[PDB]
């Protein structure tokens, strides 16, 4: 079965929700593109990236090294494609802004345009968590900017409420 996600709440025709961990996601579902919660330097050192590179037994982290080597760092708001490994057929590594760490809010816009590459995505809630933005407001640019199908999973039920409750006020 083909991107076989379930038990997701249509939030818009194309935008998907589901309180769930999208390492789970993806063991399950083997999408076509899963998306990563990246940085410039592809260093998979905790967090969603972490998570995805320990679910390959390191596999990401090694590739990644080797594109970084070759192509140099990626630009924040950009992109790049690799091996979706045993998760996916392509992982698609996205640098959303760290405003905890100073960087733009406004590059959250691009960040999500990366996604309209691809005709159907799994993907986290992007620059949320320790990347400091508003996670309602992070929402609210994917609503308005993936015009592709893409397949929400935030693992935690207390955000997860509040976002759906904020999509239907
Ligand atoms: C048990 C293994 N899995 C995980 O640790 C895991 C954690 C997951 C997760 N976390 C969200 C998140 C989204 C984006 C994000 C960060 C975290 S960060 O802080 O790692 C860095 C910047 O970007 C939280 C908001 C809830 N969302 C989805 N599946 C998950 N799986």
């Amino acid at each position: 079965e083909v991107n076989s996600f379930s038990g997701y709440l249509k939030l818009t025709d194309n935008v998907y929700i589901k309180n769930a961990d999208i390492v789970e996601e993806a063991k399950k579902v083997k999408p076509t593109v899963v998306v990563n919660a990246a940085n410039v330097y592809l260093k998979h050192g905790g967090g969603v990236a972490g998570a995805l590179n320990k679910a390959t037994n390191n596999a990401m982290q090694v590739e990644s090294d080797d594109y970084i080597a070759t192509n140099g760092p990626l630009k924040v708001g950009g992109s790049c494609v690799l091996s979706g490994h045993n998760l996916a057929k392509h992982c698609l590594h996205v640098v959303g802004p760290n405003v905890n760490k100073g960087e733009d809010i406004q590059l959250l816009k691009s960040a999500y345009e990366n996604f309209n590459q691809h005709e159907v995505l799994l993907a986290p809630l992007l620059s949320a968590g320790i990347f400091g933005a508003d996670p309602i407001h992070s929402l609210r640019v994917c609503v308005d900017t993936v015009r592709t199908n893409v397949y929400l999973a935030v693992f935690d039920k207390n955000l997860y409420d509040k976002l759906v409750s904020s999509f239907l006020e």
